[PDB]
């Protein structure tokens, strides 16, 4: 536990390459642990809850929560971290923010991976963020078709 959270910590660097490799590492961790969870929540919500959007400063958190949801494990927020409700208002609050193609697009397609885990495992909590992300998108028609 204590090695996972140290490491996904210390991710970013700003090279390329050593991105690629570090998240490498990470996905591998989490691919094979799988045992001892310790899914560290919390720190990817301080990754991803920045303001002033000309700042590509919010694709770390969206990258590892599409890490530790590419495999399985779901994405539970209000047990350990903070409310569930202003954790995916944050998240969809961050698709609006069009001004890097790095950002917006990944943050919809890992909401559509949210989605779709979420309607399979029949938990009630779908409807209010598919209403949350159909209201942004409402918001979206009118304003900037391309986006």
């Amino acid at each position: 536990n204590r090695l996972l959270n140290f490491l996904m910590k210390h991710v970013f660097h700003p090279k390329r390459a050593v991105f690629r490799h570090n998240l490498e590492i990470i996905k591998t961790l989490v691919e094979c642990w799988k045992d001892c969870l310790s899914i560290p929540y919390r720190l990817i919500f301080e990754k991803f809850s920045g303001k002033d959007p000309n700042s590509k400063d919010n694709s770390v958190g969206i990258q590892l929560l599409g890490i530790v949801m590419a495999n399985d494990l779901p994405p539970y927020d209000p047990q350990c971290g903070i409310q569930s409700s202003e954790y995916f208002q944050a998240l969809v609050n961050n698709m609006s923010f069009v001004r890097y193609k790095e950002v917006y697009a990944a943050a919809a397609e890992v909401l559509g991976l949210i989605l779709r885990y979420v309607m399979e495992r029949k938990n009630i909590l779908e409807e209010s963020l598919c209403e949350l992300v159909a209201k942004q998108l409402k918001q979206h028609q009118n304003t900037m078709e391309d986006k």
